[PDB]
């Protein structure tokens, strides 16, 4: 324990202090008749890549830690101490990839991963002796990654942009806000480096212009589409913001985003996925994408958590039970200032539960009234108008996150769309409620007269992710860091 037992390790040597499972290390060595298993140079730099890639994405200290140690030690020629540290990172690695798509929520959302990891299972141990056995521990790492092939084509783009990470590229500078097509420009020659740099299709825009001619429109409206912006053609603030991003800040967005699939790395082949920060959803049935949608996600003052939850039913014209933290933060104040707010927005007072009891208002002194000790609860009654809309869509969990539809569907013309208390609001909640019930056959007979919960037969995993870069369609698509999660990354 306190010093791993291999000759060639002195007592002395700091990586006793930096081995966090000296025990499976020294089995490992034992079974391998204590030879060195990094002695190949090619299997180092592969492992190193890989951590390099963590230390970026910012989430681990461990990785990092281990990671600068690894190099402290390739840098002083201390083979013997880089291998032993080496095979300890990597049974920390094979459990990182084993754990990510259990608790990883903790290591990206919450906290970090600070503190060593629990030892890999029995099975990966297994791959791992026998992966010594063969000479294939390159392989094996690439094994211990997601199935997703987005994984892969998120560090294809890293690799590449990794060898132009420190080339010089001018800032694109304007003077005047708003440039639109036909203005002149001052500095095209950088307009153009940014567009090649984030793999549009550069070939047929003109060398010798210095305006905003016709060539440029469709590479600035795509790159506008690749960043989830309005495709005006306007080169405004936010386009420049994007366009202004160096290619350092480009490596930590792919590096974080590529670790972050490892929490949701397989496409189950019914599935409900909600990417908060492109404000979107799909619905797959049968391995066949069959719905999608724009949502509107929590404002950054209540934000929609990155969490697994299920489906397991649907309410049509259903009644809307107001939160507690809404009553008291958002109704009550408004109420003691509309004498008539619960008139025109159709919502009761209650005292009761199951079968309860409609109190008067205006029966309550409202002046007198303080918000956080009032002791009634709000129901909305369902209509067209209601906040949930037509359609409630169930899908319980500790925090009361769920997905509904909306009378507010003006919304749905904003880029940025985190304006709820932390619900997901669907555009086409219609043709979603009718893709949902025709999959498990539970087609309604006739639209309800009224309120009316339909249990589905097979409940329907929910993932809500927060992926701010992905491969679509042949490139990588980007978005604002609405919650500020990829922040630390960023070095923000």
């Amino acid at each position: 324990q306190r010093f791993v037992e291999l000759g060639w390790i002195d007592s002395t040597s700091p990586v006793n202090e930096q081995i966090t499972n000296p025990a499976l290390v020294e089995q490992i060595y034992h079974s391998n008749n204590d030879q060195l298993l990094w002695s190949d140079l090619a299997t180092a730099n592969h492992f190193e890549a890989q951590l390099e890639v963590i230390h970026r994405a910012s989430f681990s200290p461990l990785f990092s830690r281990q990671l600068f140690a690894l190099k402290s030690y390739r840098q002083q020629d201390r083979w013997h101490e880089y291998d032993v540290l080496a095979t300890d990172t990597l049974l920390q690695y094979l459990s990182y990839a084993e754990q990510a798509p259990k608790v990883g929520i903790a290591w990206f959302f919450e906290g970090q991963l600070d503190q060593p990891l629990a030892p890999p299972s029995e099975e990966a141990q297994l791959a791992l002796h026998m992966a010594i056995g063969n000479q294939s521990l390159a392989r094996l790492m690439d094994e211990y990654t997601p199935q997703d092939p987005a994984y892969q084509q998120l560090l294809q783009a890293y690799q590449s942009l990794s060898s132009i990470e420190f080339n010089e590229v001018a800032l694109y500078e304007q003077m005047e806000r708003l440039k639109r097509p036909g203005d002149p420009l001052s500095h095209r020659e950088a307009l153009v480096q940014r567009l090649a740099l984030v793999n549009l299709d550069t070939t047929s825009i003109l060398n010798d212009v210095a305006y905003y001619d016709a060539s440029l429109e469709k590479p600035i409206k795509q790159f506008q589409k690749m960043h989830g912006l309005q495709t005006d053609g306007v080169i405004g603030p936010q386009t420049m913001k994007w366009l202004n991003t160096s290619v350092t800040e480009r490596l930590a967005l792919l590096a974080l985003n590529a670790e972050r699939i490892r929490l949701w790395p397989t496409q189950q082949d019914s599935m409900i996925v909600v990417n908060v920060p492109g404000f979107d959803m799909k619905y797959w049935d049968a391995g066949r994408e069959v719905f999608e949608s724009k949502v509107v996600v929590g404002k950054t003052t209540r934000p929609t958590p990155v969490m697994n939850t299920k489906l397991d039913s649907l309410i049509i014209n259903p009644t809307w039970n107001v939160p507690h933290k809404i009553m008291v933060e958002d109704i009550l104040p408004m109420v003691k200032r509309d004498s008539e707010y619960l008139a025109n927005h159709h919502m009761e007072i209650i005292r009761g539960w199951s079968d309860p009891e409609v109190i008067d208002p205006a029966l309550i002194d409202w002046e007198a009234v303080e918000p956080e000790t009032f002791p009634y609860r709000l129901r909305q009654q369902a209509g067209v108008q209601n906040a949930l809309g037509t359609y409630k869509f169930n899908t319980p969990n500790s925090r009361a996150i769920y997905l509904h539809d909306t009378p507010s569907k003006h919304l749905f013309n904003n880029a940025s769309r985190a304006f709820s208390s932390g619900c997901i609001r669907v555009e086409n909640a219609e043709k979603f409620a009718q893709t949902l019930l025709a999959n498990q056959g539970i087609t309604l007979d006739d639209f309800p007269v009224s309120t009316q919960a339909i249990a589905l037969k097979k409940r329907i995993p929910v993932h809500i992710i927060y992926q701010t870069v992905w491969y679509e369609e042949g490139v990588l698509h980007y978005r604002d860091d609405i919650y500020h999660y990829d922040a630390l990354a960023l070095g923000n």
